RNA sequence: AAAAAA
């Protein structure tokens, strides 16, 4: 058996038939480093206040902001341990095999992930 | 000429702006990831409450290189002076598309949960 | 795996 570690910061619950697993989420919130891109304004209307360019909001999009790395970078690999992060983290790694995500999603009333049925990871 | 953002998401998008924030109001369907199965195996864990006690340990499934097939429901059409607000995953499956955007540098709050984006993002 | 670290 393998302990669970979870780099996300948010709570990961795992809902098993026996009932459900639980890992806390990650002291510190980490990110992925991103280029800016180009940025720029998108006017968009105002929901309040539909089709009135009078009122319309500007809205700052970043187009085409790239993937420069993480920070913090992955812990390195550890006996029996394998790390609970996002897909697009582990994609960014296809040479960690230690690496899993969260999968096949629960959702709440409001539409937030609350759980997982599974987890997934990439083709070994 | 100002467009009009549609959430595609199923969870409230809240674009925190300079002049106060604004509110898209989730999808009335989850919308669902079209996945191959991949292979099917599960993983032996340690319980978080019982750390290192093999004999409490639990059964995780897990989908080994689970693919993507395409999602349920499609996009919608393209519609002049709309933009459709989806997940960045999904753009990226569809760069053709210049009328799709991802809420970006994202607000979380104390228990890590998503609760609000600065930007959009969208690809190059 | 549908809110660039579920
Ligand atoms: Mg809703
Ligand atoms: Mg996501």
């Amino acid at each position: 058996p393998v302990t669970l570690v979870n780099l996300t910061p948010a709570e990961v619950i795992l809902h098993l038939d026996g009932g459900p697993l639980r890992l806390p989420g990650a002291d510190v919130v980490p990110r992925l480093l991103l280029s800016e891109g180009r940025q720029e304004t998108l006017a968009v209307y105002d929901p309040e206040r539909p089709g009135e360019a009078a009122v319309a909001r500007e809205v700052p999009i970043a187009v085409g902001a790239t993937w420069l790395g993480i920070d913090p970078p992955l812990p390195e690999p550890r006996p029996g341990t394998v790390y609970v992060t996002s897909r697009v983290v582990a994609e960014h790694f296809p040479e960690r095999t230690d690496l899993v995500w969260p999968d096949d999603l629960i959702r709440d009333a409001d539409g937030q992930v609350v759980g997982a049925r599974r987890l997934g990871c990439l083709p070994r």
